[PDB]
Order: structure tokens, then sequence, then C-alpha cells
């Protein structure tokens, strides 16, 4: 069990680590659209996911796993009407064998962003 | 890793597997109310639950393992007052000893359903 | 794969255990305020917040393991506002390297609560 530590992604500040490797899996905590250096990306669902997608992308290869090895991802929205434009930028990062996939939407998310994405991967 | 596929569960169109395996479990995706064909199965929440059930059961099986193989469950409700029906018909399908489970009400599901399960289980 | 039992925990009245033991890990249910004897801990979420990690912790430790070695947790809140003090509550349980976290807030929460918690652990 070792947490994973990276510059390239929001830096965990609190009880909480960008990840965990943990008996052959990677897990990575919920990811929400704010560059590296803590500011908030704003606009589109379009927008905002590129910058959650960058962050797990970030936050996999730190912790030596990648994209390619997501099995299950827990996929949260401010609006379901976002999800066309979630999904559109959310096929560009995943290669088959896609990830299994949960999504929903929730009352709120951390800082009334609108997406918020946490996975488990498999490390080498 | 590995995707798995079963035409007797929703096709999984989109960047998702109806459920992978890998590190010796499998990761199912979210299930809801839909026939394998593709069809929007409605009624109350013990018409649609079994739905989901089945739609769990099927993925499962095709994976090479089971409902009473499932050690946890992330259960999603449109609303707390269907809980009730919900657990009932869900009590119906697992076994001693029972998965663990997280239980929630969202604000919204895909396309409008009631009612949305996922769930990790041991892969034999 | 092995149930988990304890009075120190709140009973599992119901199709699911407070957790299962399988594959390496450690699957804890959703906890909530409920004292062991089933009684609701009622209060603003400081109050809450710390009888889940109680709850959790009574469980972890039925289980061989800990809060120590936890490695991910998915907590649902009722109201986004209550985040801070569920945070300084959730610092004193955990210990680093932190777990991998994702963070919510939901439409409602099993008995009206306003936290639960789940987690996956590893088993000592």
């Amino acid at each position: 069990m070792e947490a994973v530590k990276t510059d390239r992604a929001p830096a965990a500040i609190g009880p909480y680590a960008q990840a965990v490797k943990a008996g052959g899996f990677v897990f990575v905590s919920g990811q929400i659209p704010l560059a590296p250096d803590g500011s908030l990306v704003e606009g589109d669902i379009r927008v905002q996911t590129e910058r959650v997608m960058e962050n797990l992308k970030a936050v996999l290869e730190a912790a030596g796993s990648g994209l390619s090895r997501v099995v299950q991802t827990t996929c949260f929205l401010a609006d379901m009407e976002d999800f066309p434009g979630f999904n559109e930028v959310y096929a560009r990062y995943f290669t088959p064998p896609y990830p299994a996939r949960a999504t929903v939407a929730v009352k709120a998310l951390p800082r009334g962003v609108r997406v918020e994405v946490a996975c488990v991967a498999l490390a080498e």
C-alpha cells in the first residue's frame, strides 16, 4: 500500500491521496476540473470533462499504470443533460476493452463542478 | 483484462463494457431496467428492480461468475421511498454471505430510470 | 469469500453483510449514524460523521484489518455544506498514506441521515 503523488494533477490537500496502490490495483480519488495549480477550469461539460480526464491520466501514469488499464469508473454528473458531451469526451481517453461504468446525476459536487470521476485500474 | 460480452443483457453501446474480468475480480457496469433488446421496462420499483437483477445475473454468468459470488454492490435509487420494494426483489437474488452494500437516492439516473446497480464479484 | 459480523456496529438486518472478506480485500457496507443497538445518533455532521467512523472502525477490525488499511472510500453527504465538518472528523481516523476518496452530495440517504461512508480495505 503506497500513496501516489504527482504535480501533474491537483495536489491532495486533506485526508486523502490522489490514488493508492494496493493488492494489484490502483484506486484513484474522484477527479474534478482543476488544473494542477489548483485553479478551477470552467466551461460546458466538454471542457470540464477534458480536464477531469487529463487528471486521471496524470494520476494513473504517476502510479505506473494508465488509462488503458482502467477496469472500473464511477461517474457523477451535476446534470444528466450533460451526459452526451461527457460521454463524447470520455470516449476519447478509454480503449477497448473499455472499463465497467456506473453513471448518475447527484445533487451537487465539490466546488459546484459539473463532473467528478473516480476509477480503479490494474497496476503493473 | 477482459471485457464480458453477452446478448442476454443490454449490449454495451458506447465507451464501456458490460463488465471486465481483472485481478481475480469482475467489475460489473451499472445495470438499469432494459431488456436485452434495448427496450425500456417501465413499472414500479419491483418490476424495474427485477429487470436490473436479471441483467446482473446474465452479465455475471457470462463472466464465468455469478450472483452468489458478488462481494459488493452500489445501489442508486431515484427515490428513497422505493427502498422497500427495491430491497424485497434484491433479497431474492442474493445469498449468504450477502454482498457488502451502499444504497443512495440520487438526482437522476440514465434514461429516467428509477434504479441502477453496479457490483463487484469474485472471478472463479 | 466470508461475511464479517460484529456487535460493535449496527447489525446487518437484511440482504447484506456489514462487510465481505474476499480476494485479499475487505468490502465494507455503507455505514450511517446508527449506534450498535440500532438507535439513530442525531446532531450536526460532526456528531453523525463520528458515529459512522466508529462503525467503519469496528467492522474493519472485526474483519482482521483497520482504518489504516483502507485504500478507498466513497462518501455520500446529504448537503455539501456539511463537508467541512465531515472532513474534520474524517481526518481524525485516517492516516498517511490516506485512502483514495470520492465525495458527493446526493438527494437522500437511508433514514434521512446526513452521511454515509463505504470503503474498501486491504485484509491483514
